[PDB]
DNA sequence: GTTGGATGGTAG
DNA sequence: CTAACGCTACCATCCAACC
């Protein structure tokens, strides 16, 4: 069983710089403005030549422009790097059929029935690489194990442009060495536990107790990572199907004013509904992000489809409740439609 | 119990 | 106005419900 992971390498700088060859070589710095201030917002993401200097997805554009004035800050069009991203999603389809597409900029192939081993996995690696640089000029970088988290892990660490495959020697050897840390799904808080438990490798968890490790991380996560170490970890490659869709923005200034606040309130539902085409949400979402960052929510689960009609009154009634239980201002106001029929 | 909803935390 | 864009997926927990 062989599973085949592609993931763009620094996705929408580098559609931008397709797009306007002048802009390579230099640094790119794509971001969302707000409009609260002069450069209000955050970058989405930046290539590589910022990120030498620090610029990266998540800090504040006047710090960014801090750093690097003189790079090229560019507003985020989601829109157009969806275009891309779906022509590239085709290209993969033409190599296998079986494919997961797990965001705008990354995909699993299992390429089980197309490939006999490694070998011939990493050279369909390469002719994939040389097709999405033929037809889409975008480059990315290719990880190739034997199930999903491992291609991941090797494209991790492969990555700007490159290949790199993880055999089961390997597997069986990053199970007693990698830094647990750098297991997909571990990040900061579960990372910080399991350093105090003393498991700082993935082998680690067959050795602790299953109760103990439970009490501290979860247990879906202490299966996840006994399963990993066990070398049983087989999930299949299944395909992508939305549960959610919303959409929450920022607004122009802080705000208690119901009708100051509506108007998002109102474009957030109109863009969610347009994303749904043709899905029917059973369940509706008022998430406000106040004044000081904290995230607030409230919904409401009917017995039926919600109607773009019952979305208004409801989204309304659900700020209010919002407002109502909390005293903080608000600075930013969306809607999440879920559980579709 | 196992289930489902409301709300919230963690991750990518 | 004075820093923090925005997307989806999954799991944990508290807390009725339906036996
Ligand atoms: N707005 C926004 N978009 C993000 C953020 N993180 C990732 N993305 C989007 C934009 C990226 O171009 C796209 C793919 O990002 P990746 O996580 O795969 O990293 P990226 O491809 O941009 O550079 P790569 O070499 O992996 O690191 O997903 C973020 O914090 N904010
Ligand atoms: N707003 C936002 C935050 C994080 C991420 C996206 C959007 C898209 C994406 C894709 C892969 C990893 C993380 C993110
Ligand atoms: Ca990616
Ligand atoms: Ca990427
Ligand atoms: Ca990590």
């Amino acid at each position: 069983g062989i599973v085949l992971f592609v993931d763009f390498d620094y996705f929408y700088a580098q559609v931008e710089e397709v797009l306007n060859p002048s802009l390579k070589g230099k640094p790119v710095v794509v971001c969302v403005f707000s409009g609260r201030f002069e450069d209000s917002g955050a970058v989405a993401t930046a290539n590589y030549e910022a990120r030498k200097f620090g610029v990266k997805a998540g800090i504040p554009i006047v710090e960014a422009k801090k750093i690097l004035p003189n790079a090229v800050y560019l507003p985020m069009r989601k829109e157009v790097y969806q275009q891309v991203s779906s022509r590239i999603m085709n290209l993969l389809r033409e190599y296998s059929e079986k494919i997961e597409i797990a965001s705008i900029d990354e995909a699993y192939l299992d390429i089980s029935d197309k490939v006999r081993d490694y070998r011939e996995a990493y050279n369909l690696g390469l002719e994939i690489k040389n097709k999405i640089l033929e037809k889409e000029k975008i480059t990315v970088t290719v990880g190739i194990s034997k199930n999903k988290v491992f291609a991941k892990i090797a494209a991790d660490m492969a990555k700007p442009n490159g290949i790199k495959v993880i055999d089961d020697e390997e597997v069986k050897r990053l199970i007693r060495e990698l830094d647990i840390a750098d297991v997909p799904g571990i990040g900061n808080i579960t990372a910080e536990k399991l350093k105090k438990l003393g498991i700082n490798k993935l082998v680690d968890t067959l050795s602790i107790e299953f109760d103990k490790l439970k009490g501290m991380i979860g247990e879906a996560k202490a299966k996840y990572l006994i399963s990993l170490a066990r070398d049983e970890y087989n999930e299949p490659i299944r395909t992508r199907v939305r549960k959610s869709i919303g959409r929450i923005v920022t607004m122009k200034r802080n705000s208690r004013n119901l009708e100051e606040i509506k108007p998002y309130l109102f474009r957030a539902i109109e863009e969610s509904y347009y994303k749904l085409d043709k899905r029917i949400p059973k369940a509706i979402h008022v998430v406000a992000v106040t004044e000081d960052l904290d995230i607030v929510s409230r919904g409401r689960t009917f017995p039926h489809g919600i109607s773009k009609e019952t979305a208004y009154s409801e989204s309304v009634k659900l700020l209010q409740k919002i407002l109502e239980e909390d005293e903080r201002k608000i600075r930013r106001i969306g809607v999440r439609f879920s559980k579709f029929i």
